[PDB]
């Protein structure tokens, strides 16, 4: 199971779509976001794929490690912590990530998960509140979608 | 994953909830599909979970063990073939379904993969043509989503 993408769709003019790819041993995450407004914000792979309530119902960040909250680059972080995208002043964000704890098959596969896009920056864990540690004080989920097995 | 979920949207007013629970070598599938027209729809698992141009690049009905298109109850079959959803005058088709041959994990699971309601009744590979064992003259697709690991 090598290839993956999502469409991340919202009540908003936010979309996009991410493609993730297995390479070597790493996974590399592209694409782009459109109608976001300039500057970052939270990039995150949340434990459930379930859009019965919108980008709600897809739960906290995938954490099987049972960690806080952090940036990618971070020990201490959550499987799902991709940290921030970042828009231009057109609302254009282009994605393109490695990294070392996503997967796209067993116990850290992504797949059947959901991506979200949020609509502040995310601290990195480092905001100095409980939120923090947990999300990022990323706050509400402007778009996400379901990540499926791609062709 | 022993539960999933899929969020079935389209282009027109077919919509539906539909849900998935492993009870032996079985998965239960359930829910409900509404703004369909009365009588009966093609319902499948397609191969990928790719929604970048709506239903369409969903791929193929999901066959890893390379057969022809039948009917749930069918030998032949592809694994994706679950048969027809009937919709009532009000345009509402209750889900029920237990089937042998769908998965929610191991080499062809279904999660990642997409759910298709469709247009026309599926013939179940006995239309008589060669559109009968591929897609059973279903038609085409009017609503469909990423089946994701649900909670
Ligand atoms: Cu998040
Ligand atoms: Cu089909
Ligand atoms: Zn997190
Ligand atoms: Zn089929």
């Amino acid at each position: 199971a090598t290839k993956a993408v999502c469409v991340l769709k919202g009540d908003g003019p936010v979309q996009g779509t991410i493609h993730f790819e297995a390479k070597g041993d790493t996974v590399v995450v592209t694409g782009s976001i459109t109608g976001l407004t300039e500057g970052d914000h939270g990039f995150h792979v949340h434990q459930f794929g379930d859009n019965t309530q919108g980008c709600t119902s897809a739960g906290p960040h995938f954490n099987p490690l049972s960690k806080k909250h952090g940036g990618p680059k971070d020990e201490e972080r959550h499987v799902g912590d991709l940290g921030n995208v970042t828009a231009d002043k057109n609302g254009v964000a282009i994605v393109d990530i490695v990294d070392p704890l996503i997967s796209l098959s067993g116990e850290y596969s992504i797949i059947g998960r959901t991506m979200v896009v949020h609509e502040k920056p995310d601290d990195l864990g480092r905001g100095g509140n409980e939120e923090s540690t947990k999300t990022g004080n990323a706050g509400s989920r402007l778009a996400c979608g379901v990540i499926g097995i791609a062709k």
